[PDB]
Formats: C-alpha cells, sequence, structure tokens
C-alpha cells in the first residue's frame, strides 16, 4: 500500500502518457499518409516508448494498491503541418517533464525511492524526446523546410 | 534550457576530467617507457574512462544550452616514480569526488534529476578508481615495491 | 636527444592537444545540431590527433625529454558549420607550418627517425586539410543548405 | 594481312580512344578532388571502358600486321566545371561515333567482317556513353545544378 | 596551393609516366601477338604500375592546385625484337629516374615533404623496374636468346 | 652505384654481421642458464639483424658492388646478464652512428632508395636500443634477481 | 665438463659451419640477383641448414661448459659464375666432412657418444649436400650449361 499522494502523482503521469501515445500515433500516421515515411517511423517509435512508460506506471500503481486511471484522456495537441506537429509534441513533453519533476519531489519526501527511480528513468527518456524534437526544429531552420521533408520521405 | 549554476558545476567537473585525461595518459606512457607495461595499460584504461566522462558531460552541457569549456586546463600532478604517480592520481580523484558531491547537491536542489544521474554514474566510477589506487599503494606496502613493480612488468 | 628536437616535438604535441579538444567540441556541436555525419567525421579527426599525440609523447620520452601536456593553446571554436570548418582549416595550416620547421631541424641534426614520424603526421595533416578545403568548396558548389542536408544522416 | 585502309581506320579509332582515356581520367580526378565522388567514380569507369577499347584495337591491328599508333595524341577537351566537363565528353563521343560509322562502312566494303564486329561492339558501348552523358545534362535541367551535384557528392 | 616549380616537376614526372604506359602497353601486346605470353603479361603489369604512378601524380597536382598535363606525349621508344624492346624500356627508365632525383631535390629544398615521399615511392618502384630489365638482359646472355624466349612462351 | 655509398653499405653490413653472432651467442648463453624468455627475445633480435643483412646484400648487388661477408669485427660478449645487455647496447650505439653517416652520404649523392633502406634499418635499431635501455632501467627498479626471475619461463 | 679436446673439435666444426653459412648466403643472393631464382632458393635452403647445425653445436658446446667461438671466420670461397660457385661449395663440403670424421673418432675415443651422435647427424646432412652439388655439376655436363641455367631461372 503506497502513499495516496504518490499514487495520485503516478496517475497524473500516466494521464500524460495516454495523451502522448494517441497524439504521436496520429501524427505518425499523418506523416505516413503524406509519404513522409521516416518522420512517420520515428514518431511511431516515440508512441511505442510512451506506451511502455504507461505500462510501467500501471504496474507500479497496482502494486502499490492504487487504481490506474485509463479513463481520463486529456487534450491532444494535433498540428496540421510538420512544423506545428513537432512544436505540439515538444509542448506536450515540456508539460510532462514539469509534472515528472513534482512527482519525484513527492516520492523523495515520503521515501518511496523505487517509484522515484521509475520516474527518473521516464524523465531521462522524455528529455531524449525533447532533444530529438528541438533538434528537428533546428534542422528545419538550418537546411530549410523543403530539404528537411525531402530527407524524411524515404526510410 | 537548464540552470546556470548547474551548467557551471558541469563545466567544473568537465575541467577535472580534462586534467585527469592528460595526467593519466602521461603517467601511462611513462610506465610503458619504463617497461612497466601492466601499470601502463591499466592507467591507459583509466584515461579512456575519463575521456568518456568528458564526452558525456560535453553532450549534457550542449543539450542544456551551455558552452562547454575545453579551454581551461588546471594543474597536472605529475609524479617522478610509481608510488608518487599513484598518490598524485589518488589526490586528483579525491578532489574530483568532492566537486562531484557538491554538483549533485545543486542538481537535486533545482530538480535536474537527469544531470544528477549522470554525475552519480560518474562518481561511482571515480570511487572505483580510488579503490584501485588505494589498493595498489597498499599492495606496495604488503609485497614490497620491487615485487609490486616486477608483477606489473609484463601484461 | 637534441634538446631543440625535443622542443620541436613538444611544440607539435601542443598543436595536437589544441586540435584534439577543438575537433572534439566541434564534433559534439554538430551532433547536438543533428548534423551527425559532420559530427562523426569530426570525431574521427579528433581521434587521429589523439593518435598523433600518443606517438609524439612516446618519442619524446624515448629521447629522454619531458612531454608537455600542461600548456593548452587557444581553441578556435566556430559558431556555425562554415566557420567551424574554417577554424579547423586555420589550425591545420598552422600545424603544418610547425611540422615543416621541425622536420628541417631533425634533418640538420640527423634525427631521421623523428623526421619520419613527423612526415607521417604531416601526410595525415595534408589529408585533413584536403578534406576541409573540399567541404568549403562543396558548400560553394551545392549551397549551404543542401550541404548541411547531405550531412544530417549517417 | 589487313587492307591498309582498314588498318588506318583502326588507328584513327585508337587515336580517339587515347584522347578519351586521358580526358575522362583527368575529369574523374577533377571531380574526386572537388569531393564529387559519385561523378568521379562513374567517369573513372568510362575511362577504363576506353582503355579496354584501345586494348582490343591494338590486338586487332597487330593481328592484321599493322603498326598501332600510340604516339599521336590529339586534342583533349577539358572543362572547368561539371556542365562543361559533361558537354566536352559528349562532343568527343559524337566525334568518335562518326569515325566509327565510317570505319564500319569500310570494313563491310572490303569484307573484313571481324573488324566490323569489333567496331560495332565499340559503337554500342559509345552509344551507351552518349546516353549516360545526355541524361546527366538533362537531369541538371530538371533537378537544378546544385541538387544534381549534391546527389553525386557521396558514393 | 603548392610551389610552381614543384608542380612543374610533378608534371614532368607525369609526362614520363604517360610515355611509359603506352610504350609498355604496346610492347606487352607485341609480345602477346608473337606468342611470348610470359613476357607479355609481365610488361602489361609494368604498364599498370605506371598507370598507378600517373594517378598518384595527378591527384597530388590537383591537390596542390596545379593543372595536370595529360596533353603532351613525348617520344615512345619502340623496339623490333625482344632485346631492343627491353633495352628501350631500360633507356626510358633511366631517364625517368634522373628526372625523379631532380624533383626530389626540389621538394626537399622548398619543404614539400609529402611530394618528396610520393616521388621516393615512385622512384623505388622504378628501380625495381630497372632491376627486372637488367636481369632479363643478363639472362639472355647467360642462357642464350632462344632459351630465354622459350622460357617466356607459356605463363 | 656510387662507390662511397657501396662502401658505406658494406660497413653497415659488417655491423649487422657482428650483431648476428653476438646476439645469437647471447641468446644461447641465456637458454643454457635457463633464462629462456631472455634467450627467446635475444634470438628474435638476432633474426632481425639477419634480415637487415639480407636486405643490404641485395642492394649492394643491385648497385653492382661486392658484398663483404668476409670481415667480421669484434664481438662484445658479456659474462652476466647486465653486462650482455650493455654490450648489445654499445654495439647498437655504434651501429646507429654509422647509419647516420651513411644516410648523410646517400642524401648528398641522391641515392634516395638506399637512404630509405638505411632509415628503416635505423628505425629498427632505435627500437632495439629502447628495448635494451628499458631492460637495464628495469634491473635498477625491480632488482636483478626479480628481473631474472621474470625472464626464466616463456 | 666436456673433454677439452672434444670441445676444440666442436669449435672447429662450428668454425666450418660459419664459413658455409656466409658463403651459401652470398651465392644464393648472387643467383637471385642474376635472375636465377631456383638456384638461389636452393642455395638459401643450404645456408639455413648450416645455420641449424651451428645452432646445435653452440648448444652442445655450452652444455659441455665450453666457450663457443663465433669470432673466427675462415676464408670464404666465392665464385664468379654458376659452375665455380657450385665447385667452391663442393670444395668447402669435402673439407667439412674430413674435419667431421676426425671429431667423431675423438668423441668415440673418450666415450662422448652424444657428441658423436650430433656430429654423425651433421655428417649425413653434409653428405646430402655433396650429393646435390656433384649432381648439379654432372647435370651441367649432360644438359649443357645454358639448358641448366634456363631450368633454374624460375621457381
Ligand atoms: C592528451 C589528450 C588525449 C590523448 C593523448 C588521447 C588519446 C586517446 C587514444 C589513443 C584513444 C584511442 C584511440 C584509438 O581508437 O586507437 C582515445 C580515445 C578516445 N578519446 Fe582520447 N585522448 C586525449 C584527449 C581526449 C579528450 C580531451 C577527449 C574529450 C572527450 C577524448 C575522448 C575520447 C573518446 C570518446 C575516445 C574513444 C573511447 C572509446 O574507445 O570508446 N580524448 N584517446
Ligand atoms: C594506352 C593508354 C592506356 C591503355 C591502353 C590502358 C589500359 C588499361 C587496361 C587494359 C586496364 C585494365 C582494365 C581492367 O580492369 O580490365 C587498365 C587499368 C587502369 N588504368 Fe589504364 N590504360 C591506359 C592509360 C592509362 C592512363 C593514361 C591512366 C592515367 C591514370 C590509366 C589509369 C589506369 C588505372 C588507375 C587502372 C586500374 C589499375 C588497377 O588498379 O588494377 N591508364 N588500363
Ligand atoms: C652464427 C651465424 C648464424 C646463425 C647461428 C643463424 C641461425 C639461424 C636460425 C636458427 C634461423 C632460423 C632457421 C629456421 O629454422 O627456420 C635463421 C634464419 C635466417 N637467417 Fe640465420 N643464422 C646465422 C647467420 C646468418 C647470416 C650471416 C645471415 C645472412 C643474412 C642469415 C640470414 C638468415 C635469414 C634471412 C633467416 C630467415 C629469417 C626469417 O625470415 O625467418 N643468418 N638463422
Ligand atoms: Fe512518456
Ligand atoms: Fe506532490
Ligand atoms: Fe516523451
Ligand atoms: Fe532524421
Ligand atoms: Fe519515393
Ligand atoms: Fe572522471
Ligand atoms: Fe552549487
Ligand atoms: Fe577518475
Ligand atoms: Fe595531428
Ligand atoms: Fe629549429
Ligand atoms: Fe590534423
Ligand atoms: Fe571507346
Ligand atoms: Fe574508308
Ligand atoms: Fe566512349
Ligand atoms: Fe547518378
Ligand atoms: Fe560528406
Ligand atoms: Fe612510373
Ligand atoms: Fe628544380
Ligand atoms: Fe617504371
Ligand atoms: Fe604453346
Ligand atoms: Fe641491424
Ligand atoms: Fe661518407
Ligand atoms: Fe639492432
Ligand atoms: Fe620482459
Ligand atoms: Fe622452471
Ligand atoms: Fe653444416
Ligand atoms: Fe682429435
Ligand atoms: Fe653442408
Ligand atoms: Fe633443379
Ligand atoms: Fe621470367
Ligand atoms: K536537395
Amino acid at each position: 500500500k503506497g502513499d495516496k499522494k504518490v499514487i495520485q502523482h503516478l496517475n497524473k503521469i500516466l494521464g500524460n502518457e495516454l495523451i502522448a501515445i494517441n497524439q504521436y500515433f496520429l501524427h505518425s500516421r499523418m506523416w505516413n499518409d503524406w509519404g513522409l515515411k521516416r518522420l512517420g517511423a520515428h514518431e511511431y517509435h516515440e508512441s511505442i516508448d510512451e506506451m511502455k512508460h504507461a505500462d510501467k506506471l500501471i504496474e507500479r500503481i497496482l502494486f502499490l494498491e492504487g487504481l490506474p486511471n485509463l479513463q481520463d484522456l486529456g487534450k491532444l495537441l494535433i498540428g496540421e503541418n510538420t512544423q506545428e506537429m513537432l512544436q505540439c509534441d515538444l509542448n506536450l513533453e515540456l508539460k510532462a517533464t514539469k509534472d515528472l519533476r513534482e512527482a519525484i519531489v513527492h516520492c523523495e519526501q515520503v521515501h518511496d525511492y523505487v517509484s522515484r527511480d521509475l520516474l527518473k528513468d521516464i524523465l531521462e527518456s522524455e528529455e531524449e524526446h525533447i532533444d530529438y524534437l528541438e533538434t528537428q526544429l533546428g534542422l528545419i531552420q538550418k537546411v530549410g523546410l523543403e530539404n528537411y521533408l525531402q530527407s524524411h520521405m524515404h526510410e
């Protein structure tokens, strides 16, 4: 039996994963639909990463005797072109990261160091997502948008 | 976009790494030159470890949007014989480790748990290095210097 | 070892030290920017100079000198790809100039084994210079954006 | 032995092979030098094709008890940028093809059907070179000079 | 950008390579045509050697920002029988080797050590060519002409 | 072939021939004492010099001179391992000095291929010198008995 | 402690091995230099065999507590053409064989049966050398000098 405020945080984090999963899945398919297959494939793997984050959160919530909340789906940020799509993912990650850090503070406070550890490993992974996303946005500026999309057409 | 003092702490640690890379590479080659090829190889391994520490710090700094400092090289503690060389390496590692604990404190205070994780990984490895060095100096007292060196002539 | 040979060899060593750190930082800068093929090529240049330094350090010790790894000259760090290449080029041209003077001096005291070491390093520095001048040249011919594009993925 | 006029024709064709060898090898090496390595390698291949054409003409001429002329080297057409280099190669090929068709007419007239066959193989291969070259000058127009060159940087 | 006088020397060494390629290639095929195929294969290999020296010289000239001269072809020294053919190659190598020594001296004088090194490699191979050729001429004296040729009929 | 270059090559060859016998005797002296690792290493030095000799012999003949395997100068034979190592070191320092002078002469008459050969030999002699000095330094640092002990078994 | 006179016999045999090693090495390289490579390969094998005999004599002498003499080198018999070379080698082997028989008597006389055995093996090998050398001299008479040298040009 875990602490109630930590379980609530785990659920908040899980809520954030549920959004990211659907948002990235849809963006991946949007990119695939437009023949930008490489963007589509990379986004798809981002989506699978969030699905695994979720899975670990769900196991942890149950082990601590909480109820995993898969019912509440927050606001998807869907873009209409590849540059908005990248910025929408990036805004979602920055929000996920704020929430991860407050959850980690809470775990530390009540000595739930195993939850803390799970949260730190997700955070490292969201920081990599941010890195990738900011880099793509930078590349579009350095190589020009048309060139960037050309380079992400074929796998 | 990370904290200014965290970046500065990472640059400090990076500075300690750069020192260790040069001191250890030089010690390693001095040992090879003397035909103490086992001590040379091991010291070469330590040098490569510190090169890999530097790499990871540089990448973290760049990602947090700081400027990695590879320009400032502190004082190399260069020994004149194997007992001095080991003790000089031990002195540098004890100093790197003190700096690493202070950097970790700050990362925790400002919620940069990914930087902290990197620093902890680096601290764990510096503590192995200290173990290696204290062990050697102890072996010199237990088996005698001439035996110690003889046992480290041939790889 | 002629004391002046050792001094030339420590001077080359000091150039190697600057190139190592300059190229390693430039490599990581390009990786950070997502230009991984430039990043990887530059990392490979950094490694070559680490190897030159190693051989310089072995030869100096053999001739009974003290390798200087304490003094680190000025890094030329660029802030965009063209400037980073030009910095790399400017460092190589300086390095190549010292190597030549060191080779003259080795010949004059008959340290022919030091001459051969340094001529091997020089050959590798001319290769580096060729790579650098070629990338500049290619930026002019294909355009900066296309050049960067073709160095994004490995 | 061979008809004297046929041997002269075979030598004129060899003469054209020797220009092309040298012109194509210099251009290959110019392209490599500029880091256009895909162009370089393809032009090197074209050079080698012509070395093999020379080799067969030399063998045939000696078999017909004629004297192969490798002393007279005509005018190399060297360009100073890639569009000029391709146009120079194409001008040379159109010249070579015209000489080939006239050597073949003459072989037919004097019943030297084996030399005709060798000449026809060479002609088929020059026709492939012409196609390669016209196609490249065409792609320059369709994809733009810069994009064309970009796509022939790396092998 | 290399030394004007160095580039002019490299072009003179190139001129010598271009003469040797054609001369040895013709000699090779004359020997093949006569059924002396071992002599023919060996001379072909010498030909290939020279082509490879040419390629090296061309790359270096282009790297020193010079203009390689494949336009001028000096005088082929062509023999009528195996003894004259070997002697003509030998005459040509000795001239080549004299030019090599002069160019090396010049590279040394202006500190182009990488060009000197290229030219020394070529020189070592030309001295191997001279050794080969002198040895054959000696063997023709020791074993008699007819025996020499008989031993070079089949590969 | 230039006559003074040929006489310089024959002089290098005379040094190689001394080195071969001295090193081979030293090797078998060490094997006979049961210091087999020293013996094996000395044997490998001996073979190196046999290969140096072979190479000089071919060059001398190509240049149309007469190789001299008739004159065999003074072997430096030690009586214990320190002294045997020091004799070899004194022979290498002599050899190296003659090498430098021959190389000077080859350069002055433009025999660059002979110079290349001599410079490869020299590089190898300087490696032999580094092995030798290094073993002598190791006797001082680990003790003569320890050093011998670590060179008993292969 | 070996018998002083056996050790002096052993050193005389070793003296002969050292002359043979140098004489055959040089004749081998003279054959290679002349392009007579099969003669040269075989002579080289002979020189190697004498190097092995010298090796075994050295070990024996040192085991018997004697001083091996590698300082004194007797007269090389060097020839100027292939017939002289072989006859020179033959004169050196007959001289070696006479000294070997005398050492074997001495060994037997003082009961050093292991030395006699080492020398017996050496003798059998010198007799094989003699067979090879007289056989080649015979062959020159039967097939002619020029045919003989022709058959020994290529390996
Ligand atoms: C005196 C300065 C240095 C010397 C002498 C030196 C020498 C070397 C050598 C010999 C190697 C292995 C080369 C090989 O693959 O054969 C190496 C590897 C490496 N170095 Fe350095 N180095 C120096 C400085 C640095 C610095 C400043 C960095 C900065 C991060 C660095 C990062 C690396 C990395 C990432 C590797 C590859 C390690 C691996 O094997 O995974 N080195 N260094
Ligand atoms: C008469 C003029 C020439 C003739 C007849 C000729 C003939 C040949 C032939 C038959 C080959 C082998 C082709 C194969 O792969 O089957 C060859 C290869 C080659 N040629 Fe030429 N060649 C000539 C001139 C040149 C010139 C002027 C160059 C200047 C660089 C050159 C450079 C080369 C090179 C680099 C190769 C590849 C050799 C190797 O790597 O094995 N050739 N040549
Ligand atoms: C005391 C005089 C010498 C002794 C005792 C000696 C002994 C030996 C031995 C034991 C070997 C290894 C043979 C085997 O079993 O394969 C060898 C190889 C060889 N020797 Fe000598 N040798 C002597 C002098 C010479 C001389 C004067 C030369 C002239 C160059 C020479 C040239 C060679 C060469 C080229 C090899 C083959 C090395 C290799 O590539 O492995 N040796 N010698
Ligand atoms: Fe996630
Ligand atoms: Fe909380
Ligand atoms: Fe994420
Ligand atoms: Fe990408
Ligand atoms: Fe497509
Ligand atoms: Fe470290
Ligand atoms: Fe702090
Ligand atoms: Fe450390
Ligand atoms: Fe370098
Ligand atoms: Fe100087
Ligand atoms: Fe460089
Ligand atoms: Fe053709
Ligand atoms: Fe006609
Ligand atoms: Fe063609
Ligand atoms: Fe193409
Ligand atoms: Fe590239
Ligand atoms: Fe050549
Ligand atoms: Fe000149
Ligand atoms: Fe040649
Ligand atoms: Fe036949
Ligand atoms: Fe030697
Ligand atoms: Fe001299
Ligand atoms: Fe040596
Ligand atoms: Fe050892
Ligand atoms: Fe034992
Ligand atoms: Fe023998
Ligand atoms: Fe007797
Ligand atoms: Fe024998
Ligand atoms: Fe035979
Ligand atoms: Fe042959
Ligand atoms: K493009």
